């Protein structure tokens, strides 16, 4: 009772998490994934903070730190109970046990995935009204260009791939603090996992909504006195659009992130510790 | 018993919090406040050390070890108990349920705002008596002449969302606290947010009383050996006036701060947790 | 009923855990191991991403940051329940104390080594498909390739000896694990443990099958954009054969690794607190 | 029962542990107050262990680390109850309840600070006995020569407002443990804010009682190869004299430390949390 | 009951661990020695493995990290109760509380020192059948080679007062465990000790039983590949001999460990808290 929950106890705390989250009402749903866009978004610009000014560092070192500063938002998901779209594709494992209906799972996943998308919004502007973008001298938004621009240039099996390896990293975090009781447990398990799939690329969908339109952003309504101190032009980032994130990025990562989370994470631990 | 509390208890610690806050003696608020103030000035302190000598550093990477240095000062006020105004703002909770009156509210955000500032002023003096300007051949007075400069070139919209941006971290960084048990949960928990705030330069209006302040101190009564050593003079830092810092800095990151915490963390927590 | 477990008591846990291991469903330690060495392969995809770029770096100092990201899939094996051949060499205490019988021990080896294998050869697909080996402009698969060389090249005496000394380090790192009760406990007593072997370029045959495979695809089918990036050619890793690997590193390294984990770790505590 | 203590719990156990302190037998005080003398040597010989050879580190960044190093030697100190008389002066928290008497406040704190004297004088013998100064080709020796040396040339009001400084962040170190229950809550909560004081520079009596007398001892019994290699002469350290010791650092900084943990950390929790 | 031991209670913990490793059986004991020869092996491999490319580093930053990579073995000796020589000097709290005899202590130093040594001399040997002191171009063997043979340098006193120095640190690490309840208390609070005397040079006598012979074996059996890649010859380590390990170090060394740990560390306490 003082102990780690063992793996078959770590997976009917997964269906019971899924019963709950799927039989929330939706408002609460909805308001508990916009904090998630917020979340997800302040660990991005922690990352974007601690990236800067790292071109003369070893490319793994600098990847490594930034994704340890990512792994706040994964914590404060987790901690205050905010509803992610990755780790709300773990909401399978109660489908598979017969406890949610498909309509539950569409309506939540829908809910979730578009507060999603509102929070990690409305962190842009405010993000975009603090004026962080000229921080290092301007070094902070170039960074967000050249993070967001490469987003942008994967093939659909290439996305779908690297969102695979983001959800099985980001739902085996979510799994393993299952096995945690208190906050130190629950958070540490998180960091190594969570810096991994930061540090190695991989492509994670509610992050991306909120890098891509930051550096659309950037691009667009960034002042000269930008482009003159980070000495490029907006011209260098022409594929940032809006249309080349949805097509490029948000559809191929978003589907290879219901893929590595529910049937890698979830429907596996199903079968071992569920389906009996 | 021994596990982590989960986001409705969470939630309504934090209520009876600001139950205690507001109806505790206004001297012994006072007297917490002032605490808080020197506290949040040892961070600062903290964190203007750590980063003398790193213009040579990776900019990110510095930025994050004196924020990790600055989380002491907020450990130090959730474990010893002080009346920091950024957490104080959370007694919204409090306000929102009902269990507080307005007035109850105004007094205890003036007492706590007030002790705050005498706080941050002793240990300006303190820190100007200790000669520690001088450390590093003046390098460290020159990182607080040069952080303290930058604190007040902000616009009212930038300095009001980067103290939303500061509030919402910090307020985050003691919400979670309040899943934490142990002493070593508690203070983790606090550092990650606390170094996002730092590193990513938002604006915190009892750290500014401190470091704006310590440097109108430096620039009017440094020693000439002093600016020799840094190689500068005092109208390089022309704009550290005492109504600058008020006008540029203190007033709209104080009205950031009430949003941030206030509004984004206190009252959509009751909303989801509390409104029932 | 708090603390740790005394050196007496963790072994007769490590004799029941393999009593658990060897008497579970064949299916369920064929997924067990799969998720395994899909673990394993995670580990040595964060090894190589943390360690890209560290030419420059002290040698020590980057294989020991680069063993601290390895330790993470140890972790996930130990709270995810997962069977690593390794590991599964320590049934060999339930085998002296006669509670397995041999053939039990054999099938178990046979089933969590051949999953193993399924599992890093599933990852070796899906890094391929991320186009992850074009990190860093190819730096990254340019490290896959050097690591995955040099561990072909080492005679079979030498090959056996670091299977020793790394199944040793595993197999210390998951008996330590036993003392602990919390999920902190068990995962921070095993990342110093295995820091050292990865750190020390000690051989695991598991991890040997995901990056030996790895290097054999990049070398095969790696672009010709590629060899120009990392200014090399495939014939510099001419040596990187299926063969090449099973001989010259597979074989060997799995003996040692028996003989590391089975006679040193598990018969001799078996002797010191079981023979009883 | 497993939570960490309240600001008002912390209180009374800091009167309760001045009512232990004051009233131990007087040679078992001389005893634990030898260890504690030893304890903050050995913290102040692993600072300047890892801070030579850090001319070309950033300065806050290499005062940060050595800091934590210097760590230990309070962890100790509170772990194996050790008698500091910095920590002591919080036994005024008992003074001021009228639980101790002035009598028996003076004679422990020269019972503390004369055991503090030895045991710090012993281990300098030791040192010495050791050729450690030789370490680095004689930087070791040449780090404790230049730390020693600028902590002479403080004037006295910078002397005793640094010792206010250090003995506020150590007795908020002391203090912030009495909220710990476990052995990893106390300590760790003591290792910012005593990196801290050391990072900033500022003065502890009985770390003082070490590193100049050391240094003196260095200055007039360091071989002609010690002066060879560090390329100096003794007569660059001529204020190193005893006199100049107890004058310049050893009266005003201890005058210092007593006003910085008594009146500040002692008789400001004693008015908020126990005058009542 | 979930509280850190006192400095009484782990003064009795102290005493009735003599009593259990005097009064166990000897073979017991030998089998746990060797162990704990090997532990320490492994210890000093990692801080040789972290510590090689270092010499660009600053000298204390680089000696403290790899003195965190030699803590490992110490936890692994506390968690897996191996007999160190070092940890068994504390067996004198137990012989000076009449609890155990004279020839029980002299037989149990024995057979841990004899079996301390089988395990370092077994752990060279599988050491150099890996062929590991060609790792980082010969830089390995040369970090070892070069470690050696500063150990022989030292004068009788140097020796003796270093092996005072390390086993106060050790034994101080071991006496601190024992106020830890679970894993992670006990392991954490041995790093920085350890890393203090591994960083700081102070001399062991079984890391010295791996170091030193370890050393010889690479001068005298290296291949002239070996000589041509670190620029070297053998006569440049001419006095790494056996007779000079033991007159020279191993002697001087083992008489400081037993006055360290054994009248600093147990006779200190037993006096203060058992002498009663």
């Amino acid at each position: 009772p003082f102990d780690l929950l063992l793996p078959a106890a770590m997976a009917k705390v997964a269906e019971e998490a899924g019963v709950y989250k799927a039989t929330k009402h939706p408002l609460k749903t909805f308001y508990l994934a916009i904090t998630a866009g917020v979340f997800i978004s302040i660990a991005f610009v922690f990352y974007i903070t601690a990236t800067t000014g790292t071109g003369t560092m070893p490319f793994g070192m600098a990847k490594l730190v930034g994704g340890i500063c990512f792994s706040l938002g994964l914590i404060l998901c987790v901690v205050c109970g905010a509803d992610l779209f990755t780790s709300t594709v773990l909401i399978v494992v109660a489908k598979a046990s017969g406890r949610i209906t498909w309509g539950q799972l569409a309506k939540n996943w829908l809910n979730v995935y578009f507060g999603n998308l509102v929070g990690a919004l409305l962190f842009v502007l405010l993000m975009w009204l603090s004026g962080e973008y000229m921080t290092a001298n301007g070094q902070w938004g170039l960074n967000v260009l050249q993070t967001a621009d490469h987003k942008v240039h994967h093939t659909f099996i290439e996305a779908v791939c690297l969102g695979i390896l983001a959800n099985l990293m980001v739902c085996l975090a979510v799994w393993m603090s299952y096995s945690g009781r208190s906050l130190m447990d629950k958070a540490f398990i998180m960091v190594l996992p969570v810096a991994m799939f930061v540090a190695s690329g991989f492509e994670h969908s509610i992050a991306n909504m909120f890098m891509i339109p930051m550096g659309i952003v950037i691009r667009d309504f960034a002042s000269p006195e930008f482009w003159t101190a980070v000495g490029s032009a907006p011209e260098n980032f022409s594929h940032l659009t809006v249309m080349n994130f949805i097509t490029d990025n948000l559809i191929p990562v978003t589907i290879g992130n219901i893929i590595g989370g529910g049937l890698l994470v979830g429907l596996t631990y199903w079968v071992i510790y569920l389906r009996e």
